[PDB]
């Protein structure tokens, strides 16, 4: 394709977009135009692409690709996009820290589906200047690796904003047993409110991030359980929570002012507000912050409309921040996340919202791939700039290359035949996965034959679909490993506790001599799969922690076996794990009257024995 | 040995401990007599044995036994004992329960030493009636275990004592996701203070106990930071934490008092007493209970003295407890407990102490051996009883039938040289065990040429030792084996990084290729002599935290040596782990001016990445 009317920025764009967009032997002429967000005009090989925002433009030649691809001439589209700003955030605080080549990847697909922002999510995982503990050995940005994130963002006329926390969530920090970094903790996760060494820290945050060209931040602030409750309890005794929050966040305001920024933040500290001189206080620093409601669960659109419209009661200035679900596990939930996101873009229309963050948290291990959402992210675009998903598939084999039926198969493993479709967090996935074999304590969440057919089904479908994948068979060969290595382990996990029960050592010989080592193997393999993802998306630090639960799972099941052979030899009359009376793991779910349950923290999955405390 | 006027139950003591005892062709006599608390007399094969406690005919016979052995005839021995009760707790809560078999083995050591009293801690590992998660999957003790366990006891005239958890240390239980279990919470570990259901809870652990003939208890209630900062915070608003330990207290001790039990609790609550109607409140409990002071740390009687004095202040009724180090990782500190056991000997009896606990604590999953601290258990008992150590070797060779120099040198992988002798809780054999290969936290605190020389020369010396350690050679053979790893681990590991500084892949391609194959086959032959440890002493319950642990060490192995080989073959330009600048992992001894230092949570020496948050 030849063009009338670009940059030399966009010139460099389209090269850098040229394997995506197959735009043939055709002329487009650009206009920028206020009147509509996005125009596609024409036919017989001439056409005339008009964009509002600049970066509107690369989700204007996304959408002329895929029509020219559907084999029209004549194209007509006229798109008023509802959100003046749309971003995407990944999580890089959750031991998986997005490695640039994959995040200029990211941002390249992000550029074609219309989004005009990315945000990256960083407890402790960027440098700070005379905090050499602050991110130690888990692979934090420098400043150079944020400043060629940007640059690269803005190449495409897109934003960035840093995501950061400035009270609490810095779990990876605090934990070292060194003066300096001790001095700044109220309790568990908080810092110290109050404390000058904790807004020298604060300050230190802000002069990092001063060497970004943005200057539109996110803090966090949420408001955890325990502020004023540690140190802070012992050095000044008992504060009302608010007024702690009050004045810590008007010192990182201040700091903010002083560096030039303007800061969002979770709603969630103002809700009260939806003594008399707490209330003033809260009343004049709402008006200072951009408040984001976020809400990732919500199945039906008055359930926001009640939410929104109690936000407005204290501030018109209220972002929206709904969920990519992949925070549970090596598998996401794209399909919950389409539900929800239906429902919420209803309710963020009617009530003007003008921004919607779309967030990719990683929970527990970061253990799902970064690339595991796109289309969910489709689908936020698709209903930011069309109000449907009548063509989320044209236009998401532009942004992937792929089919969007078959990507979204990547959920298999949560997808338990007859769930239902509006419950949230229900992770088979990674549960089956690192529950022990001889003390299975998620046994009673599991239907053994009904999810173990599921899994053997879904990971043929994966197999398939990760040979017509491209770039991304890497996740489908992973998810297929995965699936296949839960059917096995749900079968030989199901029938240790048959077999022992009914005193069956024949079956039991069987299991131990040929089941075994075939579990073990795909174990193995799985870990080895596992890695090759893990390396192609992210920094190197933090796979060491899916070392640790690998080689524990693996550990486990070599001790499985040997149990059993010792009870079929002789060398033991019981094997006392198999005589426990195994009870429900959690009641979670038990109101909903289901089996499976969610279940997303490894430490309590794996054992009931001690190992942390 | 003949005897005239034991009765039966002595009789089938003496069957059971014949083979401690080498009395050989001699007469024996006894008589009870409360003059002195052991008095041993005669020559020419007749002698009388008398004591004044019945429990104390037990170490009288070791007495002759060892007195015979070392070659005399004329035996003239006489022991005024300075505490009516001694008594050895075992921890049974770190996920080491012992078995009933090494529980009746540490009985008879137990009574030949002169101890009258045994001790489990056990914070959730004994059952209730009607809460089936209390234990669950732990290895519970039932009511007919413990039953056994006090008739065996009984058999040697010794008491027995429960030391359980009445408000906090349950963690263990407190985790579990069903409402019956949460309702229970306070915050963290805590049981929540004035909630009906968590009085029923504490019946039931009465009612467990009401089973055996004892009616002497320890109940905890030591004072943790966070009581009603929790879930009581949100029921009832802040309250002061010593108003609410006396609500808690009270009704615990009425709960006590219903099935007859009189109650010792940790000193720690009344020290304030060393509002109005709070020091009312405190006055008036403080004379329903025994208070135990406890210090495991201290190197100077005058130390001691002070506390105790200031005990005695607001009560007489003060017992001591003090410390059988074996709760720092794989090996103990006999040496460190000796040391410590001289001067707090010194300050129970310049205080009139009558009662004295020797705690053998288990911190962070029990790795180290039940019957570690014997050399510990005897060097309190002859202080006890001598009050000096004269007769340490004797007496001990009759206990364990093995040379006391011998077993100390258990301690070695904890004794570096020139270390003070007076710092506590310095356990390199523990984290250099569980540190990366490729991103070594502790590596700061290691000298690689000195204590890669100790642990090899240790290894020597424990090889030895085991060849004549008898039914504790497994013991000495775990230590052997670790020594010996931990001078590898350390070879390979500062290799490593002084190769990859400069570039010398010759020397890298050597580690690559043969060292790290033994290390990972010494790790794997480690973790198998571990496991018959643990087997022979523990429940098999709990052992599967420690297949995590070593499991995941070895998938670490096998990650460092990959990555290496990738980085030798060109497949990488660089092994970022080997990259990062080093810092110290804490500043513990820093004042101390220490190059090792204590370091005791898995989870913080195994990575710096996320792992349970």
């Amino acid at each position: 394709a030849t063009f009338l009317g670009l940059s030399s920025k966009q010139e460099k764009a389209l090269v850098r977009l040229d394997k995506y967009l197959n735009l043939g032997e055709i002329a487009v002429s650009l206009v920028t135009d206020s009147a509509t967000s996005i125009k596609v005009e024409g036919r017989q090989g001439y056409y005339q692409v008009s964009y509002k925002q600049p970066h509107q433009l690369y989700r204007a030649l996304a959408l002329l690709s895929a029509a020219l691809r559907s084999g029209q001439d004549e194209v007509q589209i006229e798109e008023e996009a509802a959100y003046e700003d749309l971003a995407y955030m990944a999580d890089c605080s959750r031991n998986a820290v997005l490695n640039l080549s994959s995040a200029k990847k990211m941002i390249e697909v992000l550029a074609l589906m219309g989004y005009s922002t990315f945000e990256l999510y960083m407890e402790d995982t960027y440098e700070i200047e005379n905090q050499p503990y602050f991110g130690y050995f888990r692979g934090r940005y420098t400043v150079a690796e944020l400043q060629e994130i940007e640059d690269y963002a803005a190449d495409f006329d897109m934003s960035f904003v840093p995501c950061i926390q400035t009270l609490a969530h810095l779990s990876a920090f605090v934990k070292w047993g060194i003066k300096e970094v001790q001095e700044l903790r109220d309790v568990e996760d908080i810092l110290l409110i109050g404390e000058e060494k904790v807004y020298d820290l604060i300050e230190g945050m802000f002069q990092t991030m001063a060497h970004l060209h943005t200057r539109k931040i996110n803090i966090g602030m949420d408001e955890a359980h325990l502020v004023g409750l540690g140190r802070y309890l012992i050095k000044h005794g008992f504060q009302n929570r608010s007024l702690l929050m009050c004045q810590h966040l008007e010192r990182v305001l201040d700091i903010a002012d002083k560096y030039g920024f303007n800061c969002q933040m979770w709603s969630d500290m103002f809700f009260k507000l939806m003594p008399e001189e707490t209330r003033v206080y809260l009343d004049r620093l709402k008006e200072r912050v951009t408040l984001v409601y976020w809400d990732y669960y919500q199945d039906s659109e008055e359930k926001y409309n009640r939410n929104f419209q109690n936000h407005h009661k204290i501030s018109q200035d209220i972002a929206f921040a709904g969920g990519a679900w992949k925070w549970i596990g090596f598998t996401p939930h794209n399909h919950f996340s389409r539900l929800v996101a239906i429902e919420a873009n209803k309710a963020c229309r009617k009530n003007q919202v003008k921004e919607v963050i779309v967030t990719g948290w990683g929970d527990n291990g970061g253990e799902t791939s970064q690339f595991s959402v796109l289309p969910a992210l489709q689908i936020w675009a698709e209903l930011a700039y069309r109000n449907d998903l009548k063509k989320v598939s044209e236009h998401f084999l532009v942004s992937t290359g792929l089919d969007f039926d078959d990507f979204m198969k990547i959920d298999l493993a949560n997808l338990l035949p007859d769930l239902p479709d509006n419950l949230s967090g229900i992770n088979p996935n990674r549960y089956v996965l690192y529950q022990d074999v001889l003390c299975p304590l998620l046994e009673q969440h599991i239907r053994p034959e009904k999810d173990k057919q599921h899994f053997a089904s879904s990971a043929q479908q994966l197999g398939e679909i990760s040979k017509r994948a491209g770039e991304y068979a890497y996740i489908f060969e992973t998810q297929a490993q995965l699936n296949a290595l839960l059917a096995l382990k749900i079968s030989i996990t199901s029938g240790i506790q048959k077999a022992y029960r009914n005193g069956d050592k024949e079956h039991l010989s069987a299991l131990a001599e040929k089941d075994f080592p075939q579990l073990y193997q795909m174990v193995e393999d799985f870990s080895d799969q596992f890695s090759r993802q893990w390396q192609q998306e992210n920094k190197i630090f933090g796979l060491d922690t899916i070392d640790i639960r690998f080689g524990g799972l693996l550990k486990r099941i070599k001790r499985a076996q040997e149990r059993l052979e010792q009870f079929i030899s002789g060398q033991i009359d019981c094997v006392e794990e198999l005589e426990q009376e195994i009870l429900p793991f959690n009641d979670f779910y038990k109101d909903q009257g289901l089996t499976a349950t969610t279940a997303n923290q490894w430490h309590l999955i794996a054992t009931a024995s001690t190992i942390y405390t």
